[PDB]
């Protein structure tokens, strides 16, 4: 018989696979591999779109960050998302070493849970590099390590929860997000900022406003990660209903609308606001404003509505990105713009455009939104939306300054116990120091100490 | 109960996913995915394989064409190709903005509407970024955008409606046309050749007989545009059958063994031509000549008539590359002498090869070609080739001079009011135009008129 | 009716698709196009990782190989190692040219010849580029090509029948590899072992002990060949159950956490060993050997043992790649290193930890490793492993040998006839040969006689 828990049964004397349609199954393994491809997109983005020479190569952290999420999240990430037995904060360490995960359906019941942690995997990876690419500049690799193996562990994981987990408040409460929004964006967006305010450079030249809002290290770079986020997106959202309907393919046509109107709506507002240039930088950062924005939203909304969830994220996050001039800090900012605020944004407005009837192309239920007069729905969404942003910010804060005080943890060293690259480069046994060429470079140009 | 249009019936009362296999679902919507990375394909492919320095990045064009062709197909596009109630030339706006776009079966009565939209949407922004890449010399930004909406609406849409429509003309007439070789490949060619012989640079110091055929501006870009364009092609022609059938796998293997023999062909022609040189150029140019050669025939031809799709395409297109030294023309030529050509070659063969075994490997019924003694078969494919250049010329034609004379429409600026890059740098307002290193500059360096 | 032998069948009689799941159908098609990007993986890994100068451009060679093997396959390669009917060591060229490949269940029976053939050619390309790659050094490309066809067909298809064939003498004794990591990763490691030992540099200054172990060509080109290779493993190891069950799945967790494992165990090691560096290199090098090691064992053993298919592939082939130093050889050595060390491994392992509860998983009966008390499966595995090594380094070194006899197959010209291309690039006729930049040569700079 099917238990329905555990290992779902035992295998030699049933057939697990016969409780989940094949073909729901085959497009979950794809969008997890398409979700996969995200994460070097992560990286070569904010790699290409830096104003500044960052010592990590972010394109090159991505691997870096897809086996550290790899490992947490098979060690007891999984466990703590998806436990089928956990709080409404957090799961349990049932599944440690992902033990029994096998074919019980999952908490989306149209798949087994070794294909959910498969495919949940992927979005733990994605925010991996995101936060590793927000807290890159001056970083150590050994704690950055160790960073995003806790980060994961207590910043990720309890959103994951209650967002995606079986008793997740959020869930509980009536909150909507599609693909995530909260766990992937919002989440390493509000963590990005706290990286920003406690160890990012202050009164950064590149921050100083008589100097250019675009400056990127590599457009083909921006372009490549554009390329491979909005090609893994599809498996990113349309993934997100669990199954083989539709709603899927529905899904992916929000995704592409959304990428497209805010790509073309950035590019637009820069037209405007620099009188006449036409902006590279800021087609890419548009689409991938559309789609943060759409993503909490692209299972839940009317096709026709997707447009808004591209110019309004492009238009906000566009005006947020000069924040980065009041506040003369540039590193980790970029990462709140686009994803902390495309994130809150995004989630804001799945409140106003949700529509039951669109849910039900699955025969998913929901409430709906303003769309179906349900008033309530935004207030679900700002309590979400606020407690991401509020976790996030502030464990990260935690875990970032309590690292500082650790010696052999701390992640950015300080200022007056910096070595020079360039005297570096003089001393004998770090003579490797002098070049500075990470496409020749055999080794991360670590920060060290004197 | 199912109603066949429209919506194709209430959500809340019926699951419209009932009326389809859910696999067949599942790999059209891989399918799209994979279309998709075809469109950075074509912008890295013509980027890198130029002759000339192009102001417009075409990696990044690729990303501008994503947008436009997205935003154009679900504004009208789909509806005036998809619409199940149009003329024999033409759809209507009855799906305008994706109004009723969801669950009835579309003209793949496989697949429901919004499935094929994203599908079908995909070959648009193909073609958009071919003519983007054909039309990107000296372009102004703002109306190659234009263009790119105007000409997708009035020359993409009615030719993909003749091909792909459920009245269109093509298709009662009964030629065949696989994957769209039609609007995609030899449209985009055809319309090349307009902007060639209207806008394109005469005598081009590139073209003028004693200069290299082969002069890349970048042949790792080249090469990575062959790698998504062959990879994704799976999508474009495995796809097009509709379905999860063999008949699927099956035009994939005369899709791989067509770019294989292409590659090999072109640059052993190469070889004999230049007396024993090895051409990098070559073999990528050859593989997308028997990519191209195949797609109106993939899913119709033998497997061993594959390779005549790579050879004879391979053959005479490399020799259509020379027509740029008759006319000293480079602008758009490569785009005409591959897509144009290779098009109009392998839709040609298709008349010859095409064979009604081969269809009814999923059950679709054809008379097939010369390969089942249907000798009319060759003039049907004569008659929609000769339609579609004639078309796609004249009319892409009467857009670029038409435009030419509106000057906050003209594409490109005539030479005696286009101002030097070098001179535009000197100008304080202008000073950003002194770096013309698109890896680190924000701004398009867009012409400038005096 | 289905006849199971042929064509299947009269497909104007019967429906050949109705012997077959279609969800099986559609994974399997997916992972035949993610196979495919491994085939630039490869090339973009060993260009990149190369401590030297190639006059070929292994990202080129990449789709080099792609036409060439998917030629050979298409002429003989599929029937020699899928043809129903040969002896226990070899196929027949009853599918000559693909001859009657379609609808009849293969070898796996859960998909149709033709699904097959497209998936298995990939596994061939992948290795022929492995091979390309090993032996690239100063090749001649004309000598190369004839050398893969021949490669392809002595040395690749026996293997690949002893392991898949139907009557394959491996698969007989009990053997276990799960994605054929004999056929394509200790084949092809100890097929270039070969090429180190007869045709590599020896005495070569870039291994002579006191310089650098790791010494990149471009370490973006490492990074994005790692990234296609484990985007593209998916589907190597995915596909390798042949259907849609979560066996598919399973595997693919166990190739995500091998990679994971490897690439951090590596870079460690690195770590102790530099006395403190983190190496670029090394994480990427890691990622290989854990997806190689893990390779002949992923849909065979338990999610918690795939750690180890990193850890002890990642640890004993970077003291693999020391070797190097011993021998002062570079040439061929990185490929048997990481693909031929790796392989042999993770083949040894295989017998370790399989068990037949995974196998069991989809159905897939096995008597399994020593985690079932199976002491036997540790013997099967080495004969399997020894039998790949002697039969791939013998008859690559016959046919090296072989060729080198013959003026114009001589792969690699001796240095007493070797023209220098700053020599070269001063007589007329070779004066194309000054421009080293493979970036803009339109031209492979092949070696000249004198």
């Amino acid at each position: 018989q099917f238990t329905g828990t555990g290992t779902g049964g035992d295998v030699f004397k049933v057939d697990l696979n016969e409780q989940f349609d094949r073909a729901d199954m085959v497009w979950i393994g794809t969008a997890s591999v398409l979700v996969w491809i995200m994460i070097p997109g992560v990286g070569l983005l904010y790699s290409g779109i830096s104003r500044k020479k960052h010592a990590l190569s972010l394109m090159w952290a991505a691997l870096m960050a897809a086996c550290v999420a790899a490992f947490q999240w098979f060690w007891w990430g999984y466990s703590l998302v998806f436990a089928h037995n956990g709080s409404v904060f957090l799961g349990t360490l049932q599944n440690f070493c992902l033990k029994d995960v096998l074919g019980a359906p999952s908490i989306v019941k149209t798949v087994p849970d070794i294909l959910f942690c498969l495919y949940q995997g992927m979005f733990a990876a994605v925010t991996a590099i995101l936060m590793a690419g927000a807290g890159c500049e001056r970083a150590r690799l050994g704690p950055m390590m160790v960073f995003l193996f806790i980060w994961l562990t207590v910043v990720y994981c309890p959103i994951a929860y209650w967002t995606w987990g079986g008793n997740g408040w959020l869930v509980s409460l009536g909150a909507l997000d599609f693909a995530g929004g909260g766990p992937v964006h919002e989440n390493s967006g509000f963590a990005a900022l706290a990286y920003s305010l406690w160890l990012g450079k202050r009164h950064d030249p590149v921050a100083k406003g008589k100097v250019p809002k675009y400056k990127p290290h590599s457009v083909s770079s921006i372009v490549m990660g554009t390329i491979f986020l909005w090609f893994g997106w599809y498996g990113f959202n349309g993934g997100s209903t669990g199954n083989s309907s539709m709603r899927s393919w529905y899904a992916c046509v929000n995704t592409n609308l959304a990428a497209a109107t805010g790509g073309l709506t950035w590019m637009l507002v820069d037209w405007f606001r620099t009188g006449g240039k036409w902006s590279t930088v800021g087609l890419c950062m548009g689409a991938i404003a559309g789609l943060v924005g759409i993503t909490p939203a692209a299972g839940y909304v009317p096709v026709y509505t997707s447009v808004i969830f591209g110019i309004v994220p492009a238009i906000i996050c566009n005006f947020a990105v000069d924040l980065k001039d009041l506040l003369q800090i540039d590193d980790g900012m970029d990462v709140w713009a686009l994803h902390g605020v495309g994130g809150f944004v995004g989630n804001f407005m799945t409140g106003l455009f949700a529509a039951d009837y669109v849910a039900m192309i699955d025969g998913t239920e929901i409430d709906g939104g303003w769309m179906n007069h349900h008033w309530k729905q935004l207030g679900y969404q700002l309590a979400g939306s606020c407690a991401v942003a509020a976790w996030s910010f502030t464990v990260t804060s935690i875990i970032l300054l309590a690292m500082d005080r650790i010696p052999f943890l701390r992640i950015r060293l300080h200022e007056d116990e910096e070595m020079l690259g360039t005297d570096l480069a003089q001393i004998g046994e770090y003579a490797y120091y002098a070049d500075d060429d990470p496409e020749t470079n055999p080794y991360v140009l670590e920060p060290i100490r004197s």
